[PDB]
């Protein structure tokens, strides 16, 4: 069944209200500090001397979907050109993440919507497709299987001396805590006055610069995984107009176009919040 623009905006609001594992107001203290003009993002000047996350209540990271998500963030080599080889325990981490997110109201809402729209006949089929499109390996650089949709969006990569991808707040917080991310500034702070919020950030990640990295702030991993999958499944390759807490938010997805899985199906090249 065709998924309409109106149907996308209804399910995106259902996903937003169902996100009970999101950070509560008291679980994160943000310090956005200096905002610069979009014309100054190539300056590479650190205008924020304090970390972006002044405090995060790390008990949030004991929630099973956060623990399973964080367990995946040490499985990759950010520099493209280095093939990825997952251990049996690392493939079990992918299954554990998918099993944990499927227990949430967020993923139950998305699967129910997609099943009603006749895109998937079963949860098993849907989980298998998600595992392929997100965790399947493809080649961005010098070696085979150095990248994936999940690595690009959630872990972040370095290609040709610049940061590429890197759109997740938990990954940002954990690297910043280790001194591996240095927050420089933002150009945009979304209309939400609660979590999830959106910030468009400039930052240095262990020697490489990210010019405009838009990220949800305070969302659970299942919220982000559901919305990015919704945009990719319903509108692959296009800008999908979501509605979140009554405010519009546009997301771009692109298919990977150098390889396929199964019967000519596409891996996710990227999913991101547009400027
Ligand atoms: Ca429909
Ligand atoms: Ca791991
Ligand atoms: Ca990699
Ligand atoms: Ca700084
Ligand atoms: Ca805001």
């Amino acid at each position: 069944d065709a998924i309409t623009k109106e149907e996308i905006q209804s399910i995106s609001e259902k996903i937003y209200r169902a996100d009970t594992n999101k950070a509560q107001k008291e679980d994160i203290v943000l310090n956005s500090q200096n905002c610069i003009s979009p014309s100054e993002t190539r300056n590479q000047v650190d205008r924020c001397p304090k970390p972006l996350f002044t405090y995060v209540n790390e008990k949030l990271f004991s929630k099973p979907t956060y623990a399973a998500f964080i367990n995946l963030l040490n499985n990759y080599q950010r520099a493209t050109g280095h093939g990825e080889h997952f251990s049996a325990q690392e493939l079990a981490e992918q299954d554990a993440f998918l099993r944990e997110i499927m227990k949430t109201a967020v993923m139950k809402e998305l699967y129910s919507f997609l099943h009603h729209q006749n895109r998937y006949g079963s949860e098993q089929e849907f989980v298998d497709d998600l595992k392929n499109m997100w965790f399947g390996l493809y080649s961005r650089g010098n070696e085979e299987g150095d990248s994936s949709g999940f690595e690009h969006v959630f872990s972040g990569e370095v290609k040709k001396g610049k940061v590429t991808g890197f759109h997740n707040w938990i990954r940002f917080y954990l690297e910043e805590k280790e001194g591996l991310v240095d927050y420089y500034s933002h150009i945009y702070d979304g209309p939400w006055d609660s979590y999830p919020d959106v910030l468009a950030m400039q930052f240095n990640w262990d020697g490489y610069y990210k010019e405009v990295g838009s990220a949800f702030i305070g969302s659970s991993p299942e919220f982000e995984f559901a919305l990015y999958s919704l945009c990719f499944i319903a509108r692959p390759g296009k800008v999908c107009q979501l509605s979140l807490g009554g405010y519009p938010l546009a997301v771009r997805t692109y298919t990977w176009d150098k390889s396929t899985y199964g019967n000519g199906k596409k891996y996710i090249a990227t999913a991101y919040i547009v400027s």
